[PDB]
RNA sequence: CCGCCGCCGCCGCCGCCGCG
RNA sequence: CCGCCGCCGCCGCCGCCGCG
């Protein structure tokens, strides 16, 4: 059981939700899709957003620089390895990626990037 | 002559001001690299930047949303096409990609990225 | 970390596929 | 646009290469 850099567990619909949900409203999907990659490792996270501010504040917790921080390290040796970043929202996919060394700066950017993505204007 | 995306002309160093540089100085490169691609037609361009106020806003001005728009709309077909603009300085990688359906979107989150990456903490 | 070359592994986007 | 499958083309990251 490899260790997760996510504090959230994964919330992706079922086949019968989705048809259930599109049947109802994509700008309007259930949530968001998000990732962080280590060397070969990926881990990904779907998760329910509505686009309130209690939403955004309780995803913006699926993951901090601490959390990725462990979950990273497991993974690292003499040399750097490559991190990356992904999330998909309203069509927009972002991804921020760069060496372990820079991790810090990544984990900066990717929470900002995620932060914007997630307020974009209607 | 293709139509760029850009209203700044490229600013790559040559290999001998590169060395020059390292010589007298990375978190202290000349500029940063952006690019902006349309299926598979991609422009590229190196911007020196230097971490002031004045040199952000002229960088930020390499480009705008209808610039983009202009370039990118040469390449429109029945079918939706893949854009992504990218962007790497002092080791991290952003990239902002999606569909020509969502380009307006892809543009708002490419400049917001910009400027964040830009303006990281030293 | 300026440009280019190819080689490795991973990732993202677009279009298509055919399953659940 | 939920998951998966492969197929297309492009892109990004890491490491390596060998030129300028």
């Amino acid at each position: 059981h490899m260790t997760s850099p996510f504090k959230l567990p994964d919330e992706s619909p079922s086949w019968t939700e989705w048809r259930l949900h599109n049947d109802e409203t994509q700008d309007n999907p259930l949530g968001f899709k998000e990732s962080w990659g280590f060397g070969k490792v990926v881990f990904k996270r779907y998760l329910r957003y509505d686009r309130t501010e209690a939403s955004l504040h309780r995803v913006l917790g699926s993951w901090t620089g601490d959390s990725v921080n462990y979950a990273a390290s497991r993974f690292f040796g003499f040399d750097q390895i490559g991190c990356t970043y992904s999330i998909r929202f309203r069509g927009v996919s972002i991804t921020v990626s760069g060496g372990s060394r820079t991790l810090q700066h990544l984990c900066e950017m990717a929470i900002r990037s995620k932060q914007e993505l997630l307020q974009l204007a209607p």
